[PDB]
């Protein structure tokens, strides 16, 4: 008799999608909502499955983490044209006025606070590699737009090598190796998200290389246990649990008498994690 809500997300092998996840969940039988939890492993054509499943279950909205910016966007449409409104979080698709709601990190925001830790660290010089993110994710591309233009402005700061290692952690350990052979005068490792900067650690960890100094981007409780160990230095916290929750929160008030909010495109707040706060983080929440 409840009325459901489905939750959609890449796979849970990366912590930052699990924990939108279960805050969304969380939120959703708070106001006396059913769940439907569902994984798309960043396939369209999975994707395109689950809201199908969504659609014949008659879900009430969706909340969806998006397997790609283009490719998203016909099932979102395909949700929309069946009755079924769609609340968006952490990645955005290429079209407006067709999701509901699109909540969002202030992805250039964030990067440029953990690229100005990074050159800090750095001593404003040396040579140094990026990890970027899958091209279909447009936060791959805003967050190295935003690392580029701190970085830029240190011309003693030089970038060797530059390489999408595709959100994998797996991908990130084996080009890290790769990049490392072909380097080995580096001195840090700047990334785009913190799966990617756990597999670069573990890599640099192998090869003797403790000495690199490598920054991330999520806020996860991985990266947050490696800073408390003094391998990773830093990191930049989305607030992912709590952007999950606004998302149903918005679905809820949309649900009940069809409030949507002023700008379908909204942006949280990132805050830099180091040393000094590693120890106040909690699942993507500082306290
Ligand atoms: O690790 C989570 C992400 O950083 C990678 O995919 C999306 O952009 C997330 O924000
Ligand atoms: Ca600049």
């Amino acid at each position: 008799m409840a009325d459901l809500i489905a939750i959609i997300t890449p796979a849970h092998d990366n912590p930052f999608f699990k924990a939108e996840a279960v805050g969304a969940e969380a939120k959703a039988k708070e106001l006396g909502y059913e769940t439907l939890v569902m994984t798309h492993d960043d396939d369209a054509n999975k994707q395109s499955e689950m809201i199908d499943t969504a659609i014949g279950r008659g879900a009430k909205a969706i909340i969806l983490d998006n397997a790609g910016a283009d490719a998203s966007v016909a099932a979102v449409k395909k949700a929309k044209d069946a009755g079924i409104p769609s609340f968006l979080i952490d990645r955005e698709i290429n079209a407006t006025g067709v999701a509901v709601a699109q909540i969002v990190s202030n992805n250039y925001q964030g990067a440029q606070l953990g690229a100005q830790e990074f050159v800090k660290l750095m001593g404003e010089k040396g040579n140094y590699v990026e990890l970027v993110g899958k091209e279909s994710d447009t936060n791959a591309g805003i967050r190295s737009q935003g690392y580029h233009d701190v970085i830029d402005d240190y011309p003693e700061m030089k970038s060797v090598a530059k390489q999408s290692a595709n959100w994998s952690q797996t991908e990130a350990y084996s080009k890290m190796e790769t990049i490392l052979q072909a380097n080995p005068d580096i001195k840090g490792v700047i990334s785009g998200n913190d799966t990617m900067a756990m597999g670069a650690i573990a890599a640099l960890q192998a090869a003797g290389r403790k000495d690199v100094i490598v920054v991330g981007f999520d806020g996860s409780n991985d990266v947050r246990d490696s800073i408390k160990s003094g391998g990773i230095k830093a990191t930049v916290l989305q607030p992912a649990y709590a952007q999950a929750q606004l998302a149903v929160e918005q679905a809820d008030a949309y649900i009940k008498n069809k409030t949507t909010p002023k700008e379908e495109k909204q942006l949280m707040d990132c805050v830099l994690i180091n040393a000094d706060n590693a120890g106040k983080l909690e699942t993507f929440a500082l306290t």
